[PDB]
C-alpha cells in the first residue's frame, strides 16, 4: 500500500492517475 501519496484501494501502483484528480 501507499502509506500518504495515493488511495491504496487502488493497491499496488499508488498511481499518478489514482493519485491526483
Amino acid at each position: 500500500p501507499c502509506g500518504s501519496y495515493c488511495p491504496s484501494v487502488c493497491a499496488p501502483a499508488c498511481a499518478p492517475v489514482c493519485c491526483y484528480p
